């Protein structure tokens, strides 16, 4: 039985050269400046899941992800009996107890954007 694929609008990461974002990573962070902005793309090849409203997201110095996840479950679709990963850079799987502050620090990509895929499964 043939799982589908879905839009999947295109990797931000892609979407701007670095100069394109380059700007808007220090124009947010000097308005609401002790917030830590993230990019949360949906898995590229990800086919169960409903990809999001919004990418960019502001956030708290000290979140959990687990809390994050769920602020991100939460604009999704009828759906928390049914569980996805949350992979900082797709490739790295985190503490789910670490405050956002603690991510900011490992994995700020080059431009201030922490970028997040999130998926149903993933093999590497």
């Amino acid at each position: 039985f043939v799982m589908i694929g879905s839009p999947s609008v295109r990797p931000f990461k892609q979407r701007k050269s670095l100069a394109i974002r380059q700007e808007e990573v220090a124009g947010i962070r000097a308005k609401f400046p002790n917030k830590i902005p993230v990019v949360v793309e949906r898995y590229p090849r990800e086919t169960f899941l409903p990809p999001l409203d919004k990418t960019k997201f502001l956030v708290p110095q000290e979140l959990t992800m687990t809390q994050f996840l769920s602020i991100i479950r939460s604009r999704m679709v009828l759906r928390a009996t049914e569980a996805f990963y949350l992979l900082v850079n797709n490739k790295s799987l985190v503490s789910m107890s670490a405050t956002m502050a603690e991510i900011y620090r490992d994995y700020k990509d080059e431009d201030g954007f922490v970028y997040m895929t999130y998926a149903s499964q993933e093999t590497f």
